[PDB]
């Protein structure tokens, strides 16, 4: 049995739930309360979230928990040269999500527009382009077939928009595609709730 | 055919080396200097370096890289869990490695200190204890059986040295572990030779 443990914030958790349930894996989904953190820190490897038990066996890093998830569950692409595409995207996804939290956590005040004007553009062409190279971009990443990266795009597509309302209006692969990872059957109740539970996105509260 | 581009020093590119040195894969070590570097970034699908061309495949994203030579070069575990467990410590030796290069580019001056004292000290001790899971931590990773992730800690705990000679005193498993790595006749004239030639480890030439 499965059991995803992190903080009550979307983060670096977000990707990993979004996988599970549109595949209609059960799982636990374990958030636990800023209060216990201290009394657990020290039982992970590293002393940080998200965890994944997969039975008896302790997974800690999200990227570990999400390649492992892949393999375990036929999201890691069709042959040896997929797999290395996803993941090319998947650490690309990654990349800019870094330079998006140290902005949150960092420099909202300062620096939240500069980042939706001069960088994330720049960094969206990056993964428009990518995504292109597939069914002219109009289905997953793989083209015909989804993979795990595709619910890791998604979710950072996602909140770079609730960053920016606008961020997709001049990539229009991203937007239709955005919108057909969030009509998804297995995924649109989900993400309703989500939205009206006011989920955070972050842990500070901005977004 | 195999040709890695990557800037003239050690950095992101380094653990890719060592692997291919070390198992006597032949590649083109395609070192561009910086003034250089504009004329070719967009070639890149996300701008940056490294990049492995195999064949005519363009491969960036070091964490991609290394794992597709893992699969292509029996590097990458005996079977799931074996895959997933490197990939958690490969994961977990990222992590130290940008706590390392902000200090180094952003702090140096400042935070050395602190870093070898406070910061540094507890990071090893995560590794110690993992890395004793297996076989006692007597040999690699895995037990007896080397993989990709062993370049990768290697070059993490070897770097560290630089930085302070006194690192592993403490770790007694890391010690010993660093030791067998630099032995290993595979890397050893590529070590003696890297050390002559005094290539940086990182782009600003602190460490
Ligand atoms: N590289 C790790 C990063 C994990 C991480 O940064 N976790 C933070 C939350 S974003 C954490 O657990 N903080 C609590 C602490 O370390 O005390 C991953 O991708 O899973
Ligand atoms: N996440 C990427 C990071 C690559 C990266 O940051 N590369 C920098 C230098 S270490 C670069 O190639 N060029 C900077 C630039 O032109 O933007 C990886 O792991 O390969």
């Amino acid at each position: 049995s499965y059991k995803l443990t992190y903080f009550p914030i979307r983060g670096l958790a977000e990707p990993i739930r979004l996988v599970l349930v549109d595949q209609g894996i059960k799982f636990t989904d374990d958030r636990i309360n800023a209060s216990d953190w201290p009394s657990m820190k020290s039982h992970f490897h590293f002393g940080q979230l998200p965890c994944l038990y997969d039975g008896d066996h302790q997974i800690v890093q999200s990227g570990a928990i999400l390649r492992h998830l892949a393999r375990k569950h036929n999201l890691n692409g069709g042959n040896e040269l997929e797999t290395t595409h996803i993941d090319m995207f998947c650490e690309g996804v990654r990349d800019l999500h870094t330079k998006y939290t140290k902005m949150i956590y960092q420099a909202y005040d300062t620096e939240k527009d500069s980042y939706i004007k001069d960088i994330l553009p720049v960094e969206l062409a990056k993964f428009e382009k990518l995504l292109a190279t597939r069914d002219d971009g109009k289905n997953f990443i793989l083209g015909e077939k989804i993979s795990y990266v595709d619910f890791v795009l998604f979710e950072e597509l996602d909140i770079h928009q609730i960053l920016d309302p606008h961020c997709l209006d001049k990539f229009p692969l991203l937007k239709a595609y955005h919108q057909r990872m969030e009509d998804r059957p297995g995924l649109k109740e989900y993400c309703k709730q989500r939205n009206r539970a006011k989920i955070p996105v972050n842990g500070n509260g901005k977004q």
